[PDB]
C-alpha cells in the first residue's frame, strides 16, 4: 500500500539528517487537514494544517507532502528543500516551522500559513486594487528580506512577485514555490546567478508591483529579450509610478552587475521614497 511506505532516515546525508532532527514536529502536535488542499501537483500536495502550540493554542500552517514515494532520492530532495529555510529568521523571509515524520507515509514539511497567498495574484485582484503607497511598501518589504538573504550569502535565483507571499498582517515573505523575463543580462548569457542578478530581478519585481501585476514584456514570444537588453531597452515606467522609484528600477537593470545598488542601498532609497509619498495606505511595511 502506498500509505505504508517507510523511510530509512539513516540513508540520508548526515548534515541533512542532523538538520531535520533539530526541527522535528511530533505527530500529536499536528493536524493535517488532508481534505483542505491549498495546491496540488503531480509530485506533491500542500494542505491546510493546524499546529498545537505548547499551550494547546492553534497555529495555522501549510503542510507539504509528497504524493507517491518510490525512492529515497525523492525524499532527500524534498527534505533538502524544506531545510533551505531552517536558518532563515527574518520577518520578510519565509521560515520553516518544522518537519513531521510519521511512521508511515510522506514526511511533512510545515510552514507558516500565508493568508493572502502569493503577492502577484494578491495585487492583481480587482477587489484588492492596492494603493500606490501600499505597493511601494510591499517593495520595501521585499528589499528588506533580500537584504537579509544577501547578508547570509543566499542567492535566490528566481525572485519575482509570484514567489513572494503575504500573511494575515500584510507582511511580505520572500519565498520560492519551486525565468528569462526576470533574469539579468549576464545570467541570460552565461547562466550564472549572483546577488547582483537578484538585484536585477528585484527591479522587475518592483515593476510588477507598480503595474499591479502586469506581465513584464508581454510580447516576449515575438522578440529576443537578450537582444532587447543588449540594445539598452528596458521596461517602461508604469503609470502613477513616482519618477525616483522608476530611477531605482533602472539602476537595478544596469548592464554592469557591480554598478547595481546593493539591497542595503535599495532599502534606504525605497524607504525614503515611501516616506515622502503621502497617499492612502493600509499595511505596516
Ligand atoms: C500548483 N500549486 C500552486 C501552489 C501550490 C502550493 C501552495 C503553495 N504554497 C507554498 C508556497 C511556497 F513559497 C512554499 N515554499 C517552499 O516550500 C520553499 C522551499 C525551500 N526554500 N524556500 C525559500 C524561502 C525563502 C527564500 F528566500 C527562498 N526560498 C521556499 O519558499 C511552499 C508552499 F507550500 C502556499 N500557498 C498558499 C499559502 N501558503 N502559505 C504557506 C505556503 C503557501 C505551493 N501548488
Amino acid at each position: 500500500m502506498q500509505n505504508t511506505v517507510h523511510i530509512d532516515l539513516s540513508a540520508l546525508n548526515p548534515e541533512l539528517v542532523q538538520a531535520v532532527q533539530h526541527v522535528v514536529i511530533g505527530p500529536s502536535s499536528l493536524i493535517v487537514h488532508f481534505n483542505e488542499v491549498i495546491g496540488r501537483g503531480h509530485f506533491g500536495c500542500v494542505y491546510h494544517g493546524t499546529l498545537l502550540d505548547n499551550d494547546g493554542k492553534k497555529i495555522h500552517c501549510a503542510v507539504k507532502s509528497l504524493n507517491r514515494i518510490t525512492d529515497i532520492g525523492e525524499v532527500s530532495q524534498f527534505l533538502t528543500e524544506g531545510i533551505i529555510m531552517k536558518d532563515f529568521s527574518h520577518p520578510n523571509v519565509l521560515s520553516l516551522l518544522g518537519i513531521c515524520l510519521r511512521s508511515e507515509g510522506s514526511p511533512l514539511v510545515v510552514l507558516p500559513y500565508m493568508k493572502h497567498g502569493d503577492l502577484r495574484n494578491f495585487i492583481r485582484n480587482e477587489t484588492h486594487n492596492p494603493t500606490v503607497k501600499d505597493l511601494i511598501g510591499f517593495g520595501l518589504q521585499v528589499a528588506k528580506g533580500m537584504k537579509y538573504l544577501a547578508s547570509k550569502k543566499f542567492v535566490h535565483r528566481d525572485l519575482a512577485a509570484r514567489n513572494c507571499m503575504l500573511d494575515e498582517k500584510f507582511t511580505v515573505k520572500v519565498a520560492d514555490f519551486g525565468p528569462v523575463k526576470w533574469m539579468a543580462l549576464e545570467s541570460l548569457q552565461t547562466q550564472k546567478f549572483t546577488t547582483k542578478s537578484d538585484v536585477w530581478s528585484f527591479g522587475v519585481l518592483l515593476w510588477e508591483l507598480m503595474t499591479r501585476g502586469a506581465p513584464p514584456y508581454p510580447d516576449v514570444n515575438t522578440f529576443d529579450i537578450t537582444v532587447y537588453l543588449l540594445q539598452g531597452r528596458r521596461l517602461l515606467q508604469p503609470e502613477y509610478c513616482p519618477d525616483p522609484l522608476y530611477e531605482v528600477m533602472l539602476k537595478c537593470w544596469h548592464p554592469k552587475a557591480e554598478m547595481r545598488p546593493s539591497f542595503s542601498e535599495l532599502v534606504s532609497r525605497i524607504s525614503a521614497i515611501f516616506s515622502t509619498f503621502i497617499g492612502e495606505h493600509h499595511h505596516h511595511h
